[PDB]
């Protein structure tokens, strides 16, 4: 007589991401002094979205060219695309390019770059179908990097040493360690630049002491470059250690996003650029690559990607977004200097000089999460447990007010 | 003695034919009323790039679900359907293979039976595998002797099937073979379904494209779900809307209640967040706008007509030629098909006839385009059949 219980019926409500709520009770809160430092993207001193001038420039150009179809892309991609963002990573006079031994994979975002490039590795890399490579992650990252490996099916996810809590800083010494101990062809998820979560970055001399590590270990470098241009205003600069890498002969994969360095965060655009060592096998890595994508996107949506292509491939064009990318890179580094000359000037406990020594948005505060709790709670102010904000939530108007609260915090709570 | 080998070294190299719709002149066709919403974008300088939520723009979710569905679906009236915006039909296949292989018929359970037709798309066999279903088993469906389908082998496939068992079925415009059940037979099939507890997967790859009518089209879906079946619907806009690459497409998810719903969208959720991360706007944002608009809406269903009769027309004149030079066998196939393509029900070299000596290419299963003839290339394509069949 009783209706049977849905097949769904065992599936469980999946554990609630603590973003979302964070983000939820700031809208709720009331009170007009509340500052969301948990926002994930650039906003501008006025706390809002910003549009590239020069994607609103190509946008209109696109719409008033009637000649544009919407017929499939290739597998891979739009051509222009990939030869372009390949470039913008490897620099024009790349070793590897000038040798014909890049491949570039236009993805859904740098996730979708990641994604394509760990189902490659857990395919055909160290071993055929081995899932056992350990795929080392920096202690803390992006969030999802676990969860991206592991789907495509590695087994043995494992952490390097990276933030050192008490030194606000790079724990060089045990990232050496852990890479020096980590058995031979591991996979290594390097931030190229930038470092999500904590905006710590190895210096180009820490940088040549991890790379000597892993050419002699036949580390693999995975580069995950989401903040190109973003992180410091200069193009060359933030891609300066994947270059490094090439120049040393390495091999390696580096999942590029589009989403922050042309704000086209919702059209989902990336590429996955691979260096080989040798042109042959670029065209047979590209092969499996093909048949990875046809299976979890089919190919790749167009307008994000034309958007790019266009700009970096015209130099007037790319010369107008150099200028946007610079505006949101100094807009960042004007908050995190002004934070810390106010800190400094409350004479807040501690040192602050991670606040102008880290780069890009994020920043690990070195507040712990009891003073996070006070500032959430009694001055309103939403951040990560982990200390984390993003230095996008600062304005002119609410420096004196953050670094106020951030100050009762130090000295007040715990 | 080089140096350190390439970790590639050992990488394998992997292993009338258009498959989009061309107008009379063989060229592509934006719709008239995706040029208009694409205008109505452009000018509304309102609309950022921030990320859209994990599982996609809420208009576009709900007017999907609701055109597969229709507007006064029981089932959306009970709040027991979820969408989940993707990239398009493939994507939407592909997380719904990915939930499955987790969550349905026990917990990891990748045994289940994974059913999809002889034959098919072949990307079906790809995106279950890489799911990780180890079984896939194929379900009779084109009979070529009678050049339409065999209803007696699929429904035996279906009475042996293992309970639970999953079915990738193709909601209208079946490809690559034209020939659809008719209500009455998918009624039959409905009802082993139903007995045996196998899961529909439909995928809706030609809603309205494929007829000429949306709802027409839709009425296998709507009668299962009617039936009170529980199922997924992996739709596509791609060739509806011709937005091909702009990768539009939404799964729909059919539940006995609400709370079913919201524990498996969050599921969806882990599933796109590693995947995709969240999926693009453009096209969705055309798509929403469309058909949350009666005025766009309408001038959307007379393109869609536009297709579907320019391929109608095709379909007649072919079969009313083939006819007319009276080639063997039967053609009423070549009209009684529905879509885009069609078995034309020659051997896998009477093609090559068609290939080697009067250049008309297809496919070695004998698929054709219709959307390749035209009324110039009428003329001689089937002064190439006519002959093909009669030579060789």
């Amino acid at each position: 007589g009783m209706a049977p219980p849905s097949v769904f019926a065992e599936v469980p409500q999946a554990q609630p991401v603590l973003v979302f709520k964070l983000i939820a009770d700031f809208r709720e809160d009331p009170d007009p002094r509340k500052v969301n430092l948990g926002v994930g993207a650039y906003r501008t001193d006025d706390c809002q979205p910003w549009v590239l001038p020069v994607v609103r420039k190509v946008e209109q150009r696109i719409a008033n060219n009637s000649s544009l179809n919407h017929e499939y892309l290739p597998i891979l991609g739009l051509a222009e695309f990939r030869t372009c963002a390949s470039r913008l990573a490897l620099g024009d006079d790349s070793p590897a390019l000038q040798e014909k031994r890049v491949g570039g994979v236009q993805s859904l975002g740098g996730t979708g770059a990641l994604r394509i490039g760990a189902e490659f590795l857990a395919r055909w890399y160290n071993g055929t179908n081995n899932k056992d490579t350990p795929v080392y992650v920096s202690s803390p990252t992006w969030e999802n990097h676990n969860g991206v490996f592991t789907t495509a099916g590695f087994k043995d996810i494992r952490s390097y040493r990276y933030w050192d809590t008490e030194k606000r800083g790079l724990d060089l010494q045990g990232f050496l360690s852990d890479l020096e101990n980590a058995p031979e062809f591991s996979i290594f998820v390097l931030h190229a630049c930038a470092h999500n979560p904590t905006g710590t970055d190895p210096t180009p001399e820490q940088w040549k002491q991890i790379a000597s590590v892993m050419k002699r270990r036949f580390l693999f470098p995975f580069f995950d470059s989401a903040y190109q241009g973003f992180a410091s205003g200069n193009l060359e600069k933030d891609a300066w250690a994947i270059r490094y890498f090439v120049s040393e002969g390495f091999e390696l994969f580096c999942a590029q996003s589009f989403s922050k360095n042309f704000g086209l965060y919702n059209e989902r655009v990336g590429n996955l650029t691979v260096v080989a060592k040798e042109p042959d096998s670029i065209l047979r890595v590209l092969s499996q690559m093909q048949k990875i994508v046809r299976v979890t996107w089919s190919n790749p949506p167009a307008q994000g990607a034309r958007i790019v292509a266009r700009t970096l491939s015209d130099p007037e064009l790319f010369h107008e977004w150099t200028g946007n990318v610079k505006t949101m890179a100094d807009r960042i580094l004007s908050m995190r200097s002004e934070l810390r000359a106010r800190l400094e000037a409350l004479k807040t406990p501690g040192t602050w000089n991670h606040i102008t020594d880290q780069i890009g948005m994020f920043s690990f505060t070195g507040l712990n999460p009891k003073q996070v709790e006070y500032l959430i709670n009694q001055k309103h102010i939403y951040l990560l447990p982990s200390g984390r904000i993003n230095m996008c939530g600062l304005t002119t108007k609410n420096l004196d007010y953050v670094a106020t609260s951030i100050h009762e915090a130090v000295t007040k709570i715990q």
